[PDB]
């Protein structure tokens, strides 16, 4: 797209060494699962295009952009060798929401939901077996 969003983030790397674990597989076949397909979802499944919406600040601000989309194609690609870093890239994500807009902003609200959905799930995630 525009030159003027950063290139997303990797989501695919022979040299990075990946495993599949039951705590992964849960991450996609639950975790992201639920989340996708969230009434509240869509400003989260694709990278944040800040052309389109106007905000130039936006990747001045926000400097580690992540996405559920992308997230969605770590899993599907087994991008990962544990389910920390895909709940950090969640984490991030939300993050970068609240840093960025206000308090009760309408996506803020949202990010708020799935965020509470989200520590529910990974309240169950099983023991890495
Ligand atoms: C209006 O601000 C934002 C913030 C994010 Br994160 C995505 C889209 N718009």
């Amino acid at each position: 797209g525009s030159h003027m969003n950063p290139p997303p983030p990797e989501t695919s790397n022979p040299n990075k060494p990946k495993r599949q674990t039951n705590q992964l597989q849960y991450l996609l076949r639950v975790v992201l699962k639920t989340l996708w397909k969230h009434q509240f979802a869509w400003p989260f499944q694709q990278p944040v295009d800040a052309v389109k919406l106007n905000l130039p600040d936006y990747y001045k601000i926000i400097k580690t952009p992540m996405d559920m989309g992308t997230i969605k194609k770590r899993l599907e690609n087994n991008y990962y060798w544990n389910a920390q870093e895909c709940i950090q890239d969640f984490n991030t994500m939300f993050t970068n929401c609240y840093i960025y807009n206000k308090p009760g902003d309408d996506i803020v609200l949202m990010a708020e939901a799935l965020e509470k959905l989200f520590l529910q799930k990974i309240n169950e995630l099983p023991t890495e077996e």
